[PDB]
């Protein structure tokens, strides 16, 4: 089944001492666990051996406590506590066969060590343009030599921890990287200057580290062969390339990344933004003056592009970090011949908007059991099957609806999908036209494929699209014994908003200078030259849809009551989004909301215009002194994006007649998606998952208790230590 | 020693079928310990209940996974994990003869259940205000009972784990507090419309609770009596004073808040805004028409501002958050007469700022130790002496050395303290002579009293002030055995920022036109008319700075790198700061920074102006589109808040000529606070704190491994449970 092309992907190739079994490499990334969440850690990345990556590699972990990402979440090898959690990992992929690899990290002044409240040391004293408060002490050559030894001493427990893989980490401007980089590196010693000095700090490091465990790890290092900021920082065909012919005698094996730590949407790419391959014209540099294996991510989830880049010679290994997440199986569909199952990413990056937000458990749009595999035992590819004949009546076939439609049918389940739209996929089909989200679209395409092959297995099975809306009745005697409601959300048309939680006055998208983004979308209702967009969510719409209508010809205003794009943040998406409304000339009024509208215009006003001091007045009169800052603007069109709202009118009548439902042998109705409350796309298909994973239970509607990793309290994280209260008196 | 007049602090007070042994009572309020940290919540409350608190009760307590705050942290009574954890911290409570009590909390959309995934249920369906992605389910008849089924389960726990008083918790916009306010409230049934409708939810649940528990535990309620919005949201005349009448017969005690959730700083009142004592035009209302104990915070700290509320017939109990915080043993304190041993809270909301952030530990300004109880056996109050008569020099009476100072006389060594300046508390005294910051001196008052005080213990030990400043030479030749460097930090006169880690081309302090903040704030140089403040720091500085100068007649604009006060978002200072700038008329241009500075005039750019399209042009060449943006603006002065760097050329040079250390008998130098790196007061203070604890050990420089809470793979969190993967096929 296997195109004898893609062959190539499964020969395999010596890192230093260790061999990997193909070409298919989970490069090192945040997960949500780190050494806390040791099930999690184990699950997520086991899952993905015994799918036939040949190597899984922890996140960014913390060789001291004076490197402390809190309140973000890394790994950390500080003690015995940690080689034993980390070692629940490294046993169960080796289960499978596979290689594991720790990515050893010292953040300088970008971990703002908020758990450990250490100081953190520097090639020179510098604020990070990442952490803005928090700030280094400068290195003297004792704190050189130690912080090297915290390395070695990291090393060595990643050896009893089990690890087959060691990297030195200086990618994302990261202390090796500091030391190079001229950005950082103010000094004027032999760690300054001149390239030979700026490496000496990284070459030092990967022989000591060599020098520990070289015997029995491969010795890997992640570079960041350009910061692409231009001259100032690392250059590729500059410092990048000679860096490597430096370092290349040291290193295993090459893992290459581009871009720094505040921008590091450049390495992890938003298909909003870059394409799969996006990374090749830097990470090829490197092959030309390697004599070692390189791998360089970029997206990868298509064998074509993987052969290409391999028999181009512009990498050995597939490195990837998004397309494991979305697809842990992706080697094993490959090697099998499988590509219509590949589940592909869809460069959304609300994976990283888990972590950057610091604290939360990854999530994954395509992948709802990432995340979830040791807490609630979901395998992404096996499923519970069915000892019973129950039909499922699904009515909606977006995101939640057509996963939820998908599971059932992989357990067994005789089920019925309907839909008044002709197409699957929901809100999805809209959103994925707006400028930039394309790829988002292989959402829907992967649930169309895989529920069109399911039907093949259960001819009991229907899907009817292109529908008449279904009714009350129309469940009620469908004869299906379960009905999921999965018929999701819409943009309000009032100006219901999270700030006041009312409609607005004048507002009402059925005037014909109001639009709300499904108007926008349908393209039909006319939309004047003087656009302002209203905004009160803090996502991708109002940006999407201001870049829309400025590339259309618009002269777009966006006043938001709500930080603009705020979430985009998270995503990495922000600097390039904040770019590109720039260049279109889109005009932003943040800290404005509107307090009423009119034809042609709107009154707006300050959020903190009101008085700063707060004076009991008594009953009916506000503490502050009034708001006194309303202005009017004025629009041809008015595009309304102030919150979302769950439509719930088919669910509402079936309860209201619940009495009906035991009458019509209907055993029971649940709500999922944006139906029952407006969400993430993830969430969205996540709801349809569980749902389906949980449909025998007592109530399907309320998901079951996972498995939660927390302290027992009576039990030491250290081996044998005193868990009890102990002054030091 | 205690003057008679404070007696009524210390009258019992009974509450349902619990007694009160005095009048202190810490209410609820977050650590970042919750039910994940079982040392750190049992260790903090009970130090407080060994010095005198009648009761402690735990932060906001989940009822229920579908009400999870993560990222942020709350405690959880969700099984029988929980009351394991949590049975840690009301056994050691009730080691010292105190009350324990919980606080049952379920958030409605305000919690964002990024752990748990599941779907908040609230009065309507609304996103919420605090959380603007975070959507609810409208309950129906049979949510509304299910959930107050969590909550009489909660309570059941709560009682089997050992406490003595159960919340339900109607505060900062909660879920009983959503159905009474119409702001959230837009029912139609019998759950809505009327006070009667709209109280039902709350009286439903106090009586399902009472029924349940009440015989063992006083039920308290914590309610928001005014949301200081004025007409709209919940006022004290109108439904505040009738709510209480009604469920007056249903609690055993009142526990009074006023404010919101996005704007609780009007609860947890900064000093920047608000005094002792802000809340009581509200409290006092509750407490006319109730016959129930009542209690309002309002941070409390004199003993006779505590004897006036009570006398007065304002309150019955001394409710604290912070007070309790800033000195865990404030009542046994007030009990002995030891009234200058009180370390006052500076209301600076550092603390809070954590718990916001979401994730890390509380940490404490005044209270080094706060956070440090059980991980690192610091007791605020307990010192190990030492055995040795080690003499200690310390150079900087700032926060960080006269903290080292205060700890190590404490510990009996015989220390100096010297500084060139006139008094105790280094650039704390520039600091709170900013407008609004008075009360910051209290950090630098405790300190220079308590200094003074321990001074007398021992004769050989030193305070000298006003001197010449300290030479390498003085340092050498001194004769202490011990040496600590903590000379500070400044604010950067060229420029230097974050962003860029470079000079800014013409940035000179010396220049007639240029200022630093010391330079404003010693008032000796003059400020023309027209002033602009360049920002890369996202804290106090420049909004303060920007407040002082406008009230001065200056126009001021703040031309901002970085968020402006971004983390004032965490200490609950940014809504009224910004209220406060904007009645100045300070106009702020964030997005944008500085390439250049000349006399009268600065060349400003759009840090958003590059290209969006990144494309490789090979080196030499940006892969961006050149920036554009840049125009010149005119000042008559220009202040420069663009960063702070270490003042340690001392230490340099006696680093330098470190092979003279022992020839000179000067067993060790070490560096703290500013001086190593600029960092928040608290940890300035903390870093003080730990030298002298840790004066003894190999290496004071590096902090020793404290203990953690983290969890041991191969211990399930469910007493019982498999801790093994799992999954469901
Ligand atoms: C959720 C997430 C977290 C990440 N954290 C790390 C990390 O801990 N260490 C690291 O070196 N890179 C980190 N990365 C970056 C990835 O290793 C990788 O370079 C990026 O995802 C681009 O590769 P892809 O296009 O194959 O996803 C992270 C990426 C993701 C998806
Ligand atoms: C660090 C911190 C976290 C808080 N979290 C809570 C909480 O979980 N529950 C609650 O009801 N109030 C919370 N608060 C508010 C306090 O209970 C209190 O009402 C507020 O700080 C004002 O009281 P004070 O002036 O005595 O500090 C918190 C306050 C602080 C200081
Ligand atoms: N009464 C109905 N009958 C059939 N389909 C319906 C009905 N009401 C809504 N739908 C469909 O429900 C689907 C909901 O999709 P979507 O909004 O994407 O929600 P989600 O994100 O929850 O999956 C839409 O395709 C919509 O056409
Ligand atoms: N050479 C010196 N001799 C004496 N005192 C000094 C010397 N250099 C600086 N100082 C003092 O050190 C103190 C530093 O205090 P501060 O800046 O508040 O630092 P921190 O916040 O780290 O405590 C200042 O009061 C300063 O006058
Ligand atoms: S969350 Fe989005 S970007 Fe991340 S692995 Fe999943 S589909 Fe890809
Ligand atoms: S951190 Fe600040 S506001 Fe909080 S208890 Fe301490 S001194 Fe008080």
């Amino acid at each position: 089944a296997r195109d004898p092309k893609h062959d190539i992907l499964f020969e395999p190739i010596q890192i230093g001492p260790k061999t990997l079994r193909n070409r298919f490499y989970q490069v090192p990334h945040c997960i949500g666990a780190g050494s806390d969440k040791p099930g999690f850690q184990s699950a997520h990345r086991s899952v993905k051996a015994e799918g036939g990556w040949a190597a899984l590699n922890t996140e960014y972990c913390s060789i001291n406590p004076e490197s402390d990402d809190t309140h973000r979440l890394s790994a950390r090898i500080w003690d015995e506590g940690d080689v034993r959690n980390l070692k629940a990992m490294t046993d169960e992929v080796h289960k499978y066969g596979a290689l594991a690899g720790v990515e050893l990290w010292y953040g300088g002044a970008h971990a703002p060590n908020m758990e450990s409240r250490a100081t953190p040391r520097g090639p020179s004293q510098y604020a990070s343009e990442f952490e803005t408060l928090s700030y280094c002490k400068e290195m003297d050559l004792s704190d050189i030599a130690q912080v090297q030894q915290f390395y070695v001493d990291a090393a060595k427990r990643s050896r009893d921890a089990g690890f087959d893989i060691v990297y030195v980490y200086g990618a994302h401007s990261y202390l090796p990287l500091q030391f190079l980089n001229p950005y950082y590196n103010k000094r004027t010693d032999k760690y300054g200057g001149s390239l030979e000095n700026r490496a000496r700090f990284w070459l030092e490091t990967l022989e000591k580290v060599k020098h520990a465990v070289g015997s029995d790890c491969a010795i890997a290092t992640r570079f960041g062969v350009d910061t692409v900021y231009g001259p100032g920082q690392i250059e590729a065909e500059v410092d990048g390339q000679k860096f490597v012919e430096m370092a290349d005698s040291l290193v295993d094996m090459w893992d290459i990344t581009i871009g720094d730590i505040a921008e590091w949407g450049e390495d992890a790419g938003p298909s909003r933004f870059y394409q799969q391959g996006h990374t090749i014209p830097w990470v090829k540099l490197v092959k030309q003056v390697s004599k070692k294996p390189v791998l360089g991510v970029g997206r990868y989830t298509d064998p074509e592009k993987m052969i290409e880049i391999v028999t181009k010679g512009y990498a050995d290994i597939i490195g990837c970090a998004r397309p494991s997440i979305a697809d842990p199986f992706l080697p094993q569909k490959v090697e099998q011949g499988r590509y219509d199952d590949i589940r592909v990413c869809i460069g959304c990056n609300v994976c990283i908007s888990r972590w950057e937000i610091g604290g939360p458990p990854m999530i994954c749009t395509q992948n709802a059991t990432a995340g979830e595999e040791y807490r609630r035992g979901w395998h992404p590819e096996k499923f519970r099957q069915t000892k019973n004949k129950d039909s499922v009546l699904i009515v909606g076939a977006g995101p939640s609806g057509s996963e939820a439609a998908r599971v059932l049918m992989e357990s067994g389940y005789t089920v019925h999908l309907t839909d008044t739209a002709e197409k699957i996929g929901g809100h999805l089909n809209q959103v994925a036209a707006l400028p930039g989200l394309g790829e988002w679209s292989y959402h829907r395409d992967y649930r169309e494929t895989q529920i069109t092959k399911l039907l093949k297995k259960n001819k009991e099975s229907q899907l009817a699209l292109g529908q008449k809306p279904m009714t009350a009745d129309d469940v009620l005697q469908y004869g299906a014994d379960k009905v999921i409601i999965a018929t999701g959300a819409r943009w309000n048309t009032d100006g219901t908003n999270c700030l006041t939680h009312d409609p607005i006055p004048g507002a009402d998208a059925s005037l014909p200078d109001q639009l709300t983004p499904e108007q926008v979308m349908d393209g039909k209702k006319k939309i004047g030259k003087r656009v302002v967009i209203l905004n009160a969510d803090t996502y991708f719409m109002a940006p999407s849809l201001a870049e829309k209508l400025a590339t259309a010809g618009h002269e777009v205003t966006i006043v938001s009551g709500v930080h603009l794009a705020n979430y985009m943040h998270f995503t990495l998406e922000y600097p390039n989004m904040m770019r590109r409304l720039h260049e279109l000339h889109v005009e932003e009024l943040g800290d404005h909301f509107c307090s009423r509208i009119e034809p042609g215009r709107m009154e707006i006003y300050n959020i903190w215009g009101d008085g700063s001091k707060r004076t009991y007045r008594g009953p009916g009169v506000s503490p502050r002194d009034a708001n006194t800052s309303h202005r009017w603007i004025e629009f041809d069109s008015l595009v309304l994006v102030t919150g979302r709202h769950s439509e719930c009118t088919l669910w509402n009548e079936l309860k209201a007649r619940e009495s009906e439902w035991a009458e019509n042998d209907i055993k029971g109705i649940y709500l999922i998606g944006d139906a029952e409350a407006p969400r993430l796309i993830a969430d969205a298909t996540f709801t349809g998952h569980r749902v389906a994973r949980e449909i025998e239970e007592a109530n399907p509607q309320i998901a079951i208790p996972y498995k939660r990793e927390t302290i027992a309290w009576g039990t030491p994280h250290m081996p044998g230590g005193n868990f009890k209260i102990e002054y030091k008196v």
